[PDB]
DNA sequence: CATCTG
DNA sequence: CAGATG
């Protein structure tokens, strides 16, 4: 956690690069189990050889570890942090809509900057465009004080469209968090479930209302169950307009809301322990359901859940306020 | 995993 | 349809 930190960090720089710049998914994955294990390792790694002793740790990595321990640096790491091509890819990738793949294409075409991008707006797709247009707003965190106003609007409009909708704002926002990166709404309706064959309108109507009143400004991607967009809190009395914020809305069959809701609220850590505990308690849990574990190895059958309560209950646990869902 | 692009 | 992005 701090004993093999530099090592784990270097390995991470390395892994990322294989994957983003080179195409090296193997190598890339290589660096990763490595950091994973050295990370778990209980002592202070004093040499390559020592590491090498670990699984995932081979000779090449061992080698690297040596030089890093030998000197506060690594040449290769040093070489890469300079390299403009590598840098460009890390940068372009920052735009919503640009993954490594595209980052490579553009670079090879000479687009390496924001400006490059603007000049070449023709080569970018809709998502990518939006991403470019709101590069700044997109990188800005979302303070809870805004978050509450957003939630305030969303929930109100949903209610108006149908009294039966149930919306929830998951994420860190839900666990306390002073700021967040984006708005995540989980949505369901009684008239939508596991069996029930579809109901796209269910999601389209809300999206539409949100646009009606102007809260939603652009569409990144709109499916029949998942909407990805951009929204904005109406600028008050002109002098201070708000940043453009990322937002997602997803329809869920009512028969698996809370597991979803549970799940999305996190944290990853909370999940895990919760998950692991479930298991002890003779249970299974994933994003959509909780199932009674048979003994034959495994088994299933969705347990019936009416709230996040039913869940804990199941695994016989202490109902946790979202704030304390931390770890 | 769901959506988009080409 | 494969392949990309989130
Ligand atoms: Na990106
Ligand atoms: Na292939």
């Amino acid at each position: 956690e701090t004993l093999n930190g530099g090592i784990t960090d270097m390995l991470t720089e390395l892994a990322n690069f294989e994957k983003n710049v080179s195409q090296a998914i193997h190598k890339y994955n290589a660096y990763r189990k490595a950091a994973s294990v050295i990370a778990k390792y209980p002592h202070k790694i004093k040499s390559g050889a020592e590491a090498k002793k670990l699984p995932g740790v081979g000779t090449k990595i061992a080698e690297k570890i040596d030089e890093f321990l030998a000197t506060g640096k690594l040449r290769k790491l040093e070489k890469i942090r300079q390299d403009d091509t590598s840098s460009s890819i890390n940068f372009l990738t920052r735009v919503s809509g640009i993954g490594p793949s595209a980052a490579r294409k553009f670079v090879d075409e000479g687009i390496k900057t924001l400006e490059d991008l603007r000049k070449n707006e023709d080569k970018l797709n809709h998502h990518q465009r939006i991403g470019l247009k709101y590069f700044g707003d997109f990188e800005k965190r979302i303070p809870r004080e805004e978050m509450l106003q957003m939630q305030d609007i969303v929930l109100n409009e949903v209610k108006k469209v149908d009294s039966e909708y149930i919306a929830t704002v998951c994420g860190s926002f839900r666990r306390g968090a002073e700021s967040s990166g984006d708005m995540d709404v989980l949505l369901t309706h009684p008239s939508f479930t596991s069996e029930s064959t579809k109901q796209p309108k269910l999601l389209h109507q809300v999206v539409e209302q949100l646009q009606k009143v102007h809260f939603i400004t652009d569409t990144l991607s709109k499916g029949e169950t998942k909407f990805m967009g951009v929204c904005q809190l109406p600028s008050k009395n002109d002098e201070k307009e708000y940043p453009h914020r990322r937002i997602d809305i997803r329809l869920i069959p009512k028969d698996q809301y809370y597991c979803g809701v549970l799940y999305f609220t996190g944290s990853d850590i909370f999940n895990k322990n919760m998950r692991a505990h479930a298991l002890e308690k003779g249970f299974t849990i994933n994003e959509y359901t909780i199932r009674p574990l048979g003994v034959t190895g495994v088994a299933g059958e969705p347990l019936p859940v009416d709230s996040e309560k039913d869940i804990f209950d199941y695994i016989q646990w202490k109902y946790r306020e979202p704030k304390d869902r931390s770890e």
